[PDB]
């Protein structure tokens, strides 16, 4: 199935590293970037579930190594419900 | 009825929303950000469906790595004045 | 006199419950919703002063019972000065 | 002159503004949000009126349930360069 | 040389006093006002370096005397690189 | 390559940016605000230039009165997908 994978960091450089490592690690596309305040930012990828699993693992490993990198929360959703797309910005850049 | 789950953190709120819409016959109608990392998702449906959905959404958001549920509430017959002031029904048509 | 009543909560679900309970408790209209950050949100009602007093009391009681509900500050202003309307968003939805 | 009261919390800032405009001959000209729950209201008038207004506004905002006054200041003859950079005079016409 | 001078405060009244005292103290113009959250606000002046030094010293002294005034950070840059102007809002009101 | 310095505080981020562009052949291409007083500046250039620039920017931002460097990172060959999702290259033409 298609899945989305999410890494939320405290800090911008770490979220950029999470995104870069995710898209380089597996066949996924970066589709979202969400800011919710308090320094919390999330990047969202989409692809086949196994690919998303590989990408999220790579992104966590990489973001942890950033100078001042802080990973706050991570999650994968297989088969996200279609209602989510038009309410939550998880798929903003998916076409 | 309207059901609301507020989390600290975005991944947890997404999981709350996904689990809510998959658990019962409810529509996700709102997403509100108020700072301090606090985000709320809002669903609408028959009260029994909303009750089922919110329970499922809490259970799922609690299991998210770094998931933090902050507040949850169900309102059965929300007053019509709320619709056009508060973004609880943004995507209800 | 006409008054405005305000309940500020930390958290969105509690502010929605405050608003709902306020408009159901008395002859008031919900006229404002203000976000100032740090999780602080305020709802504002308008009506005859005695009605606003009843509504604010009901809203506090209800918002306190919300799971994770936190009431931060509450206040009633009788006869708000007309200068306030066009500077502060207390009466946004009053027509 | 310009007089400013900054509070933590919205209800308290509204009460500061109301009490200021009712206490003396000043006009409420600004409302500024800067995060951390900090909000400022700004009035303009003759300096003696502004002084009276700010004193009344502090006394009233202190009495608000959960009211928190954070900072207050009066500037008598603010430099004209400030007008078009800082939102101290947004509603002054 | 032309320089920019910056005073960042926690709180709005103190930043207004910093700006006023800066423009009154020396031959500088107020050219920027930046908000970055958490109550942190910065005002930016421009002028000859010696004038900017005098202005920043005056602004610090004044902002420290504000009731609830908190100066967080201050800095002067002589000859700011031209790349900065169109990325960072340090010179928004310089014409 | 892309180089990033994130500070707590605006004056420090400006000094990081100025020192970076003056230290080597890099262009300042981004400025991102994410709350909690955290701001990041982003430069682009050949990796060796970026390395020189980030080192200079850290050293300078550390010396700012009330300067606080929070996080720094260099990415050598950022993936093209990042460009149109993240504001790392806003001013790169």
């Amino acid at each position: 199935s298609i899945a989305v994978g999410m890494i939320e960091t405290r800090g911008f450089p770490a979220v950029v590293e999470a995104a870069d490592s995710m898209v380089k690690a597996a066949r996924v596309t970066l589709v979202g970037y969400e800011k919710i305040g308090s320094g919390r930012v999330t990047v969202i990828v989409r692809g086949d579930v196994s690919e998303v699993q590989a990408s999220v693992s790579a992104g966590i490993e990489a973001a942890n190594r950033v100078n001042g990198g802080e990973v706050l929360s991570t999650h994968i959703i297989a088969r996200p419900h279609e209602n989510l797309e038009y309410v939550l910005p998880i798929l903003e850049h998916h076409h």
